[PDB]
């Protein structure tokens, strides 16, 4: 168990001016009783950095203890404690000391000074030589489940994540050791990545992150105008725009994608108003990192690399709405050509399976078996090529990619049935029939091409599968227990001869075909009737409970988001159709126009023109 | 693709003082560097109007570029640019120049000056001879789907639609070229039509339209008192009151229909308060264009020419509520006489079809066949006369006029069955039986005569048909795929012999009569049982999804509008019953009384007296 960072009740473990007297001095704050420590350290040839004066488990020095105990942001023992350290000839420094444990690794006194919101204590460390790039890489400072606080591991990133502009302003320009806006942590995250990382979708945190993101980006142009702070990638190869898309942060992603500035800081904009006429506003949006022409775009990340529930809200944002709409209109002919190629494949599949012989017409049947075999191999190779490129997509989006599983399973059992027809066995017919079911159920993937059938295919999957799958467990307990009961009691002659037959007769009560009768060919005829009556009452109550719960969870008056999920379904279809087939790869067509927008700190960007009509917003500006 | 109207990033296409130097001068605004253009134009004998100085795709001149770039509503290059144009001897003028493309056709500099809300630039063009009746008839300025802005194509209509009273006041009375309130566009729409056309049903736009409608109507009496601005019809023959009814604009239609003024502008009122006593207010409403005595009234337009979802909210407004109520009371005897004539027609239809011979009593049967034949011809001629006069009603109101289709189809198969009885064939009996079904289902049209059965017949059609019709598509895929599966697997002897028989046995599971058993006369008996079990589970889940979605879309706590839809159902019945039959045409009875209301700018109008009791509104006035 990790020890506490600061405790006025539990003393630090150990794993004349000793440590216990020293730590009590800096806690109380009076510096006059620090006399005698400098002479004691020179006599024993010891330093304040060594393990005798720090906490054994972590390495918390006396300067960290003094900073952890501040009165109105100032502690009178902080300034003189560095004087004993400097005058003792320490090869290390107390200001650059860090904890060495697994939980608070790299925690420094500058991090605690920034967290205490004491600008005076932050300044006092820098004038005495505090490194402003010291890293807190302990498990408390990583983002995980449980008790943690991720802020970007840097003093400048900590000041930005805690909303302290005076610390940020002092750390960026100071004549002793200025902080770099280009600094990174173990994840490769800069201060712009860290502001994305701390953000949830609440309005208050979103206002905090957006205000700090814009301010840091503007001060980046004043200090280091020759460096694009937005285009720095981490160790996972993600820009802050790409990192917001992967982690599903709806507010900071929308603000960066539609960033608008005027006058000064105008090259820091991704949106450019072009002309306005009444309720019509026409804008130009930057397609850098957004267009799917290049590798690992925002579109590819949202469609296949994001786990967040609000992926359908990122896809309907601007310019992602119009960019994918024009891409859909160029591929709607290819989508329906693929739909026509699957109708012919299943028209042949249905005709051949309908004319299967017992265990010209024979030549037409042999040609049909070849087309099924070649069609199965073509579908098998395409889906295997899909999972080789989309390896992590099916493990996070089973409710969004199960047709890729079903197309794979239908293709495998199609080929396997033809193998079981070459080597003559009876089992090829159940496999060919079951592939006839799975392929016909695969036509419903193509209902997303039309908006009408597409939004209907979204409203039907309201959250019913994993209620009905732990509905199954209680059901199967009721069914199995009553089934093994009925078989044992029916053995006495003076109906139910197996577990499977009794289970089928009990399942018939939920389809409206349950036989309820007073059988006279059984000794125990009252008790069987009471067991059947008890099962019917228990099942009807339990089915009634399941409706009542499904209605409490699904009729909620929350706005119907079936339009957005349908747009996400097309965006997956477009981004896969833009890669072509496995045998033929389509070339990538870039979107937008190369336009000059000003001067870089010329400034040529690939801009997408968006025409938007909004009568509501225009009337409020009158 | 149309080029942008104004772009600081994309230069205008081309489809010494050249165009590129000239367009940069008027964009920046300094007029001192315009020197040399007048001498250059006289040397080359060129003008500013020609295509060398305008955009090739559209025809955007330099004056349009100068107006598109205004600083605080004024550009210093606008006034001197007209001096080079005037001094060069141009047969045309730069102020009356218009774009020639398909998208911005007829766009002038006066339109941009009004849209920029610069009264100084609007004035400066008129003193130099800007035509105030120039027309913007391009596709951007027509009302359609996509990016557009319809305002009435006129400078006065543009100023009225953008809420600029100072531009409207200046354009109507100016000593150079005043604007006419009687001016029209290609649709025939005046400024009063255009204010109706731009209005949606939001409260903010409705307040904007009503305020501009009343103000323009009052200034019409001051400027041109001898012209009725409200009675001008467009090329579709619609007054602004009629145009609001056809496009379903609930707010501006109610305000015009119940317009009340006092003192001055009192002849501009359609409602006149007659006497008040406590909570009782008695008013007189103008029946001009409203009463169905004349052709193409508001009642005829609302019932048969409107596509808007809120047609039932226009019919319950005043005086439309009391006018149709008194018309219903004069026709409720004719409605029930028509109901009694259809009961006798179907009492004969049921008796004759019940006594059909094999393939006095014979004379009574022959008389019954004649009455069915004559009754079928009478119903066929009436419905064919209906669709000759109501040609566009059945194509926009299928959920409101399908009984006219069903009465037509029942009459056709009635006559066709008698034809197939004259030429002796066996197929007349299925047609006569199916006409017996369709005629009995046609009695439910007459349930709207009673309020009780009428409002019930409205609550039952909550929106369930087109959910259950794209519910059908997924269903039919499940049913057909499992049906062709079961037939193929049942061919091995050691049930389901056709697609139709298997489809019927699978459909029986949704009516509670599905047979689930372990058949021992089939080789593949486990796999058939698993296929049946999979079909039952898939169908039950999918039926459960359809209930959950129907309940999420229909129990919404929105107020029940079944009373208003029932009133719209009677209004269609009254307006069709007022035309009489096809053989006999009833004369039209005018409503209201001819009363003098003042002096026209005597003033005799056909006024409808409405007595209204409202205790709630009276108590707030105390
Ligand atoms: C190898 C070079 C020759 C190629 C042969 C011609 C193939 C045409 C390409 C094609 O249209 O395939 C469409 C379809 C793929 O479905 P999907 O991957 O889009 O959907 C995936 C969803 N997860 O594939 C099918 O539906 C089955 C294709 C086999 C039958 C072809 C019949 C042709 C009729 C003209
Ligand atoms: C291993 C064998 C498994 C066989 C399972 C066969 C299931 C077929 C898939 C199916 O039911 O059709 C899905 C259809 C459209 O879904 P979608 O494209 O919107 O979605 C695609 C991306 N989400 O929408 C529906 O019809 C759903 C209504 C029925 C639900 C049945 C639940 C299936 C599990 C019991
Ligand atoms: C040609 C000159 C002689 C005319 C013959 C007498 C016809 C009376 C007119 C009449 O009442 O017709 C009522 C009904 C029409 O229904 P609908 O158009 O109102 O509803 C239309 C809704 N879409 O029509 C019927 O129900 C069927 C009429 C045929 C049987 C008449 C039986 C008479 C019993 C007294
Ligand atoms: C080509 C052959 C087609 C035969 C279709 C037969 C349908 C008969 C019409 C009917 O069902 O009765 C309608 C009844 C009253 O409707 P309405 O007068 O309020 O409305 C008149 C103006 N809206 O209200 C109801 O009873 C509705 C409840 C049943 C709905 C059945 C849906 C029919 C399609 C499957």
């Amino acid at each position: 168990e990790p020890p506490p960072m600061e405790s006025p009740f539990q003393r630090e473990d150990r794993n004349r001016f000793d440590r216990d007297r020293l730590f009590s001095v800096v806690s109380r704050g009076v510096p006059e009783e620090l006399t005698g420590l400098l002479e004691y350290l020179r006599w024993n040839s010891k330093y304040l950095t060594d393990s005798a004066y720090t906490e054994g488990s972590t390495g918390k020095t006396c300067l960290m203890k003094a900073v952890l105990n501040l009165q109105d942001g100032v502690n009178a023992c902080i300034m003189p404690l560095l004087q004993i350290d400097k005058d003792s000839g320490n090869p290390k420094l107390l200001v650059n000391a860090q904890c060495t444990d697994e939980f608070y690794q790299g925690h420094s006194a500058l991090h605690i000074a920034i967290e205490k919101r004491s600008l005076q204590c932050v300044k006092l460390l820098v004038e005495n030589g505090a490194d402003v790039h010291l890293r807190a890489c302990g498990r408390f400072f990583q983002k995980h489940q449980g008790t943690c606080f991720y802020f970007g591991e840097l003093p400048l990133s900590l000041a930005a994540c805690t909303k302290q502009w005076d610390v940020v302003t002092y750390l960026l320009e100071n004549p002793h050791q200025p902080a770099s806006l280009e600094a990174t942590d173990s994840l490769g995250n800069t201060v712009l990545h860290a502001l994305v990382m701390i953000a949830d979708n609440s309005p208050e945190n979103s206002a905090l992150v957006i205000h700090m993101y814009d301010g840091l980006l503007q001060m980046g142009a004043r200090l280091c105008p020759t460096v694009q702070l937005e285009e720095i990638s981490n160790h996972q190869g993600l820009t802050p725009l790409k990192l917001a898309a992967k982690e599903g942060k709806i507010e900071i992603f929308r603000h960066i994608l539609q960033r608008e500035f005027s006058g000064p800081y105008q090259p820091l904009s991704r949106k450019f108003t072009e002309w306005c006429y009444g309720p019509v506003r026409v804008s130009l949006y930057d397609l850098s990192s957004v267009d799917s022409w290049e590798k690992n775009s925002v579109l590819e990340i949202i469609a296949f690399h994001c786990k967040s529930p609000n992926r359908h809200r990122m896809v309907v944002l601007e310019p992602l709405n119009k960019l994918l709409q024009e891409k859909w209109d160029r591929l709607v002919s290819r989508f329906f050509f693929n739909f026509a190629c699957y109708l012919v494949y299943m028209f042949i599949f249905t005709v051949v399976a309908y004319h299967q012989p017992s265990l010209f017409g024979e030549s037409m049947l042999l040609l049909g078996h070849i087309l099924i075999l070649l069609g199965g191999i073509y579908l098998l190779l395409g889906q295997l090529w899909y999972f080789w490129r989309r390896r992590l997509f099916i493990w996070i989006s089973f409710m969004d990619s199960y047709f890729e599983i079903l197309f794979l399973l239908q293709a495998l059992l199609t080929v396997l049935s033809q193998v079981l027809r070459f080597m003559e066995t009876e089992w090829y017919l159940p496999l060919l029939v079951l592939s006839l079911v799975l392929g016909w159920l695969n036509l419903l993937y193509y209902t997303r091409g039309f908006q009408h059938t597409g939004i209907y295919s979204v409203m039907i999957q309201k959250v019913i599968l994993r209620d009905l799958l732990r509905f199954l467990l209680v059901y199967l307990v009721f069914l199995f227990g009553f089934a093994v009961a009925l078989v044992s009691l029916s053995r006495e002659a003076r109906p139910y001869r197996s577990i499977l037959d009794a289970s089928l007769e009990l399942f018939k009560f939920t389809i409206g075909m349950g036989e309820l009768a007073f059988q006279e060919q059984l000794r125990f005829r009252g008790v069987v009737l009471l067991l059947l009556l008890a099962y019917v009452l228990l099942t009807y109550v339990l089915l009634l409970n399941m409706l009542i719960a499904l209605m409490s969870e699904t009729v909620n008056h929350v706005a119907d988001n079936s339009w957005s999920i349908w747009k996400l379904q097309k965006a997956i279809s477009v981004l896969e159709m833009e890669n072509g087939y496995w045998w033929c790869r389509r070339k990538k067509h870039r979107e937008g126009r190369l336009l000059k927008v000003g001067t870089r700190g010329p400034d040529e960007r690939w801009c997408f023109r968006v025409e938007e009509v909004n009568w509501a917003a225009w009337e409020k500006t009158l």
